[PDB]
């Protein structure tokens, strides 16, 4: 024959050679449709593969791992069965005792789907994560073989988890892990790979892992907080980098190479992250950034990324990072130029360009407040008309209230009024 309806079953009876076809037939048949998913669903296909997996045959392994990664993918409803199903346990019960390549490819990308579906990551971090962070990302940076196309899967499976509070908090303790996803992107910046296979998503846990960090690791700065500079760990270990100058040098160093936006994103995303928290670590990190590391040129070239997504997060670091003292110098002679014209442009028409401003505004306020005559060289008269309106422009109160109190904010000195 061949068909849907019969492979189904085709999987149910006790010849492995008809147990093969079965799941091998409804992984490609139900690839691209979306419609053979509702029938294999509506089938009960999903119980039938489930069990398989605990098969003696490598063959009728792959087959039904294939066949369910294929069959989840992007289906809210199928992914939630697979779960009801026992398949989340089943998964992972088969990655601790593989040697197969292609059947830990299979599952890791299975797993990687289910990590898209919002609600259910929770039994994922609870038992995926252990198995992916030991068997194949460890192992795969060599933090002390796992192809590449296994741990590709897995950084993205991690990368949906380092989505939830849970999952954020718990990858921050499991020792090792931090430490590996850092070996690799600083390893693929040294091979000079800054756009390898796994660095965007690596470089998006990380990003992940470094939200609200002040507030939730602890560190010397909420000590030296209580009580009220820091040295900075020698040996920073798991948790411990994400705060240390040493992944601000590779995350500007991915920042000044890497080609791919989503890539960017990150790196500049973490740093903003870093340096988010109106605390004394956001001083410090500030400092490490633009003053260790001299980083505002790769940050403020963001700024005039064909991307607006890229262009936000840039602005966001800048902002934050002028709100500190000790970077107002340095943010004066590298910074001024280029955020001006990124406010003789963006009129705030956009979900971001309102955020961009926001933040180009708060900026330029921080920063001026130190020293007149950077306004009186970079406020072109142009800059100056495209800011007014914002005031008014009622279709965007956040740039406008940032636009308006840059610009009180710009009497509130002696030397404050020249050009207008």
């Amino acid at each position: 024959g061949l068909t849907i309806p019969k492979a189904v079953q085709y999987l149910s009876s006790q010849d492995e050679k008809y147990q093969a076809i079965g799941a091998y037939y409804i992984q490609h048949t139900c690839f691209q449709d979306e419609s053979a998913k509702q029938q294999v669903y509506q089938l009960g296909g999903i119980c039938k593969l489930v069990d398989l997996l605990r098969s003696p045959n490598q063959n009728v392994q792959q087959a039904a791992a294939g066949a369910l990664r294929n069959l989840v993918f992007r289906s809210t409803t199928n992914k939630l069965e697979t779960r009801r199903q026992n398949g989340i346990r089943e998964a992972v019960s088969l990655l601790r005792r593989t040697g197969n390549a292609e059947i830990q490819k299979q599952l890791t990308g299975l797993l990687w789907n289910l990590s898209s579906t919002d609600e259910l990551k929770e039994e994922l971090i609870a038992d995926a994560l252990p198995v992916l962070a030991d068997r194949v990302i460890i192992p795969f940076s060599g933090w002390c073989v796992v192809d590449p196309e296994v741990f590709f899967n897995a950084t993205g499976c991690l990368r949906n988890l380092s989505s939830a509070d849970a999952g954020r908090q718990t990858m921050r303790n499991y020792s090792g892990l931090i430490d590996s996803l850092m070996a690799y992107v600083q390893n693929c910046v040294a091979a000079s790979r800054c756009d390898d296979k796994s660095v965007e998503n690596c470089m998006c846990v990380l990003h992940n892992l470094s939200y609200r960090l002040d507030a939730e690791v602890p560190t010397r700065y909420r000590q030296l907080e209580y009580n009220a500079l820091p040295e900075e760990e020698t040996n920073p270990k798991g948790s411990g980098w994400l705060y240390h100058s040493d992944a601000i040098r590779t995350y500007l160093n991915l920042m000044g190479k890497s080609k791919k936006d989503a890539t960017l994103e990150a790196c500049a995303g973490a740093l903003q992250n870093l340096t988010a928290s109106k605390g004394l670590m956001s001083s410090g990190m500030s400092q490490l950034i633009g003053l260790k590391e001299k980083g505002l040129p790769q940050i403020a070239r963001l700024l005039q990324s064909g991307n607006s997504d890229v262009v936000r997060s840039g602005a966001s670091l800048l902002s934050n990072m002028s709100r500190h003292p000790l970077l107002h110098r340095v943010m004066g002679n590298q910074v001024f130029p280029e955020v001006t014209r990124l406010l003789t442009s963006h009129t705030g028409n956009t979900s971001n360009s309102e955020d961009i401003l926001s933040s180009a505004c708060y900026t330029v306020r921080n920063l001026m407040a130190s020293q007149p005559q950077l306004a009186k060289q970079y406020f072109s008269s142009s800059m100056l008309n495209n800011i007014i309106n914002l005031c008014r422009s009622s279709a965007s109160p956040k740039a406008a209230e940032a636009a308006r109190l840059l610009l009180s904010d710009m009497w509130s000195s002696k030397e404050l009024q020249g050009v207008l």
